[PDB]
């Protein structure tokens, strides 16, 4: 048995570790099957993608196109139904009516053979006829095969009635197939809207209290909730919600010793007051909590927990369990880190003593915050952890549950990142805040939304509390603006975390990323109410984002999107597409002056002709303007960060 | 079980079809295995490759390196040696020593933890020692760790006594591996020397005759053989040497009637007289094709023989299996094509009324000329016959008989023309004759000795038959000997087609790449005494060239070749090597203008440092040159078409 078959069907895309793992979509979601298909000889082939559902269900008829003459390379856009398994294959096939018509087009002007030739091509459309169910199109391609074969009319009479637009639309849906081959099965894991599509809000609940008792509850907190409802945000990401270690906790900005009242930083998990099955006792209890979560869900909001599979030197494990943990000669644990930073207040797990027992007890603690509605763990730095844990763990919750959103927080080398992914994690973090000109933005997103988008789904968190970049810093509130913009409109995923409306931007000191007064080790309250009464607040804006996204199915997918050319360097634009739904962006990236560049749309990119001119409203003033090839933009820094235009129908 | 293993190792390549295709190499061949590995965490990780021959013996430690840093991307240089088929894994580990080290430099004279970390060292190194099966070895680690626990020394001096190069070797030949890890096993396919390394020669027997009888025979055409043994060749390969049929047999220049003498195209094979298992019968006999190849044996010339899977109209096959073809609805057979290309005087065969059939039949014809000594088949126009099927043939023929080398003259699209390569055609023709410039061939051979290196073998015929470029037309002796140089040195396998020594370059009209009067239609004696005696041929190159090859193992192989960049656009520069042996050669490719320009060399890939001035000689003329970073050459078509230099030793 060859490898190669009758019509060779090679190299069929997407593939993920050579079809060891399934490539990815979620529901509704549409993206290219492509393969290399071509045959011996000089005669036509053509394709079309079969794609099957959980049960064994095929699609519909989905005929492929070569997508550049002389490639050989074919392609077809499929859509993701309902979440599951499914499986992917290409059909190929000898296209004889196509190279009929070819020869037939040039033979019959010519004088050559013409009897013969048309009766080859009576006998291509009775075989076609066959196969066709429809009795309609069944009389209609043996009308054409009386025609063709009607020796009482003149040859380039009969070929005619052979290629009607009615006879091309009968063929185009039911074609005569020779010698159809396919390739073996590639897995898909369809996932749920929420896994491609979704806005995150970070938030400390300890920062929301009172004067009476300033570390915040689940009760305090569930206050703030409505108002990150009404920015449109779908999921709220907590940081560890459980007792803090008291042995080497840290200080105010990172200092080494904390003081009486300091409250520590929520990732050194663990006390005798309990482990990551538990809840700080200063939020509440689990009842509180169960309230938290009930109450966001009202509001249409999902709880992210943080995950991270480490302890403080209080943790029970640290005596539970001590060969989960690396011990140096003289007994002592080694304090984690992610060089030049260190993290004196937690120890590291060791895997390599007892695997089966940590996989057991992190899936128990997932299911656990399962029970409690917690779909979603936000996994706090997975690849200081091995690989193959999250491929198992991850296996384990979702073969039961299937619905649960794992996102890595993996801000690491390209192969590993791009290794997280593939053996499960829905999400990633990304090196988007690292991404600021036109050039890597372009660039960057050029890479996600493209090849990666078969195992990799983007979280473009504009700020998190680790990285304040320096293009926040120096560019004060229109770079909070443009960074937003970009967010929302380049991933159907995107976050902020707290303070970022308010465009906190003072860093720990002069080239760090770090904030400020860090809220990972201190209370943090915020005049709320003053910032949106004064209106030193982006709020309104990011209000206005996510709206846009829930209005424009275009902005919640990933994979369509095109960059169109400017004469300025600092000016960037792009659109994307679902269905005849188009939007169009133009960002200005300087923060600091204003720009006005000359945009220069692909029209046929957005399936317009050259000369064309559509109308499109800028959906963050409700401004209209008719734009076609070549446009005019002026953008000043504050008053105006970007246009983000729907085209009008 | 996880597809991750405990340390990853993702991505080995060479890679064919997935692992459904073996790579390829040939006894005594180079080249870099490499994989994707990292780890978990900080610390360090080594990579090893382990190869397989037939018996499944492992061959040596072959430890890898990461070829540029930070990209986790990690490679080895392995070498075939018998012949079959062998398998390759890629080991992956932590290296617990080398990060060991690291933190033992930073912190023994920083003061932190000195004798603990010492210690970390002593247990490290005893591990190590364990698995030493050489006792002085372990003498001497063990030596170390005494060292290294002496806390009676200064933290500087033990820590030294880990770090001597006496140590150092030690692991470098038997690293300590943690948590050993592998991919799945790679398919390797080794072939002999000739299936990568061989010179070529075509000629026609029928054009080596008599005055008496212009119609050559074997026994007659023997005459010529001491000629191109004479030049260096290793291989003949013979046009189709069958009855060749007389309906709609092409006259001289391709005309449609053949007027009474004509002999008509060797490729219209089959008459009354036989088929493909036949002898013409005006070469002679099956007696004297033996005899023919028994003197090639004896010269040390293999032949090859072409392979046409094709009829005349006057083939037997004709009527003895009317199913191998197809039939029009009057019962007659379209001639061949290759548009704009017709070929009146010839059938193609249908494969698909009786696959089983043809294939028994084809693999009975090679091996009836395997059983005369022919173990080279050159396969006319394989991609109009089905890719399966030649999968299927080869396979068959290899199976038996692995030594058979098969040769595709796929002159088509890409996708083919890899696709053949890999179901199992040794060799390929190539585009080579359409490379000509420095830009395409810079670039061209880049594709071939890269990545197609591990599927594909190029065979680099200067001219054929069928092609007489432009670049030969217009440019003359000098170009003809340029090309000569580019063949024999850029390629390990490489041909010209007999006329090509004397400079034949009358096209049949302007824009054309057949030749005027061309030896495929009519017989074509040449006064070879005559030209030796002039020295209007450039058999002295020719024989040179060859003779360099034999002399220099870096001509030998494919895939090490490196271009050198020059100040004029004109002029082209590159090395090869293999082992010690290194050729650098430099060609002026204008055939009509002296071009003098100044070649920059890339040291460190010559192995050489910056400053270093290395010797050669030019070994077309004998001299010799001191040649470094930058070097002027002058190069005057006629004189002189390249320099083909050896570095000395
Ligand atoms: O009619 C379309 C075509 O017309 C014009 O081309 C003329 C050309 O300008 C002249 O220079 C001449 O071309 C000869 C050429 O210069 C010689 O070098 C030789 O060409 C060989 C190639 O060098 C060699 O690589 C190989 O070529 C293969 C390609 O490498 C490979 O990519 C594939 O080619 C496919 C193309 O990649 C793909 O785009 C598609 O071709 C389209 C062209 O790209 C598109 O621009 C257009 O091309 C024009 C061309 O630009 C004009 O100058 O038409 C195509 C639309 O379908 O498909 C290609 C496959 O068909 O495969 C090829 C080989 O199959 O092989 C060739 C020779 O083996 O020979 C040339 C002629 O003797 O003449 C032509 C017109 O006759
Ligand atoms: O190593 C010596 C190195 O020293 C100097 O680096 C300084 C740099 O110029 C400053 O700009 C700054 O660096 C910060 C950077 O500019 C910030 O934007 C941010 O960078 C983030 C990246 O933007 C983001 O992409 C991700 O980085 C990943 C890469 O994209 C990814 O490709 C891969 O990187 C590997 C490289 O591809 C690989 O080539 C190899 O890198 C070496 C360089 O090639 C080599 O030239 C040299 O560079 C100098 C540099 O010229 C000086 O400026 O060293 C490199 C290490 O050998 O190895 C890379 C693997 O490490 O992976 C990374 C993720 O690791 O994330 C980063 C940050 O999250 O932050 C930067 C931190 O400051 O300061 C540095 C001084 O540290
Ligand atoms: O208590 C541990 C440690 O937490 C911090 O950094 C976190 C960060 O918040 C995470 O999101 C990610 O970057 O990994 C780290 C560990 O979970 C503090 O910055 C650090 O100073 C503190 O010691
Ligand atoms: O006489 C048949 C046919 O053969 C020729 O072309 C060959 C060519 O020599 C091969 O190199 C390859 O391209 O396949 C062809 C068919 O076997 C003649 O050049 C052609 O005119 C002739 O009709």
């Amino acid at each position: 048995p060859t490898v190669v078959g009758r019509i060779p069907v090679l190299d069929v895309r997407p593939v993920v570790q050579r079809g060891r793992r399934p490539a990815k979509a979620v529901t509704g979601e549409s993206f290219e099957v492509s393969a290399t298909v071509f045959r011996e000889g000089h005669d036509a082939v053509g394709a079309n993608v079969v794609l099957r559902d959980p049960r064994g269900r095929p699609g519909p008829w989905t005929p492929m196109r070569e997508l550049a003459p002389g490639t050989d390379r074919w392609g077809a856009t499929v859509t993701a139904g309902e979440t599951g398994t499914w499986s992917y294959t290409v059909e190929a096939w000898g296209d004889p009516v196509t190279t009929w018509r070819h020869h037939a087009r040039i033979k019959i002007p010519a004088g050559l053979d013409t009897d013969l030739v048309l009766e080859e091509g009576a006998r291509l459309y009775e075989r076609a006829a066959a196969d066709v169910p429809g009795r309609e199109d069944r009389r209609e391609l043996l009308a054409a095969v009386d025609a063709l074969r009607d020796e009482s009319r003149p040859a380039a009479s009969r070929l005619a009635a052979a290629l009607t637009p009615q006879v091309d639309a009968v063929l185009a849906r039911h074609p005569l197939r020779d010698l159809v081959t396919s390739s073996d099965p590639l897995p898909l894991l369809v996932e749920r809207e929420r896994a491609l599509y979704g806005a995150w809000y970070e938030f400390f609940p300890r920062s929301e209290g009172t004067p009476h008792t300033p570390h915040g509850t689940f009760r305090t907190a569930a206050r703030r909730l409505p108002a990150i409802a009404a920015m449109g945000f779908d999921v709220v990401y907590l940081p560890p919600i459980h007792p803090i270690g008291t042995t080497h906790r840290k200080g105010r900005n990172n200092t080494l010793s904390a003081t009486g009242d300091d409250v520590g930083v929520p990732w050194a998990i663990g006390s005798p007051e309990g482990g990551h099955d538990s809840i700080h006792p200063a939020l509440g209890t689990l009842d509180d909590f169960d309230h938290f979560v009930t109450e966001a869900g009202k509001l249409g909001l999902e709880i992210a927990l943080d995950f991270a599979l480490q302890c403080s030197p209080d943790h029970p494990w640290v005596h539970k369990h001590p060969e989960w943990f690396h011990h140096r000669p003289d007994g002592t644990i080694a304090h984690a880190e992610n060089p030049p930073k260190k993290y004196q207040d937690i120890y590291p797990i060791a895997f390599d003593a007892d695997p089966d027992g940590l996989a057991t007890e992190t899936v128990r603690i997932l299911r656990h915050w399962m029970d409690h509605g917690v779909r979603i763990f936000r996994v706090d730095n997975p690849h200081t952890k091995p690989v193959a844990f999250w491929e198992r763990v991850i296996a384990d919750i979702n073969g039961t549950d299937p619905d649960v959103i794992f996102l890595a927080e993996a801000f690491t080398r390209p192969a590993m990142m791009a290794t997280l992914a593939q053996i499960g994690f829905q999400q990633s973090y990304t090196y988007f805040t690292w991404r600021n000109t036109k050039q890597e933005l372009t660039e960057y997103l050029t890479e996600l939304s493209g090849e990666a988008a078969s195992y990799m789904r983007p979280n473009f968190f504009a700020n998190t509390p680790d990285i304040l970049h320096a293009y926040l810093q120096h560019g004060g509130r229109p770079a909070f603006e443009v960074r937003a913009v970009l967010a929302a409109t380049l991933s159907p995923t995107w976050g902020i975390y707290s303070g970022y409306e308010l465009c906190e931007n003072t860093p720990l000191r002069e080239g760090s990323e770090e904030y400020l007064d860090s809220e990972k080790y201190q209370l943090k309250p915020r005049d709320w109410t003053r910032a949106a009464r004064e209106g030193t607040t982006i709020a309104p804006l990011v209000t206005r984002l996510n709206t846009i996204r829930r209005e424009n199915p275009a902005l919640r997918q990933l994979r369509d999107l095109h960059f169109h050319p400017t004469d300025k360097e600092e000016v960037i634009a792009y659109s994307k597409r679902q269905g005849s739904n188009t939007v169009l962006v133009v960002v200005n990236l300087d923060p600091r002056h204003t720009q006005e560049a000359t945009v220069s749309l692909d029209m046929p990119q957005l399936g317009l002709d050259w000369h064309e001119s559509v109308p499109v409203r800028d959906e963050l003033t409700g401004e209209t303007y008719h734009w076609g090839r070549a446009n005019y933009v002026r953008l000043e820094p504050g008053r105006t960060p970007a246009h983000v235009c729907t085209v009008l129908r």
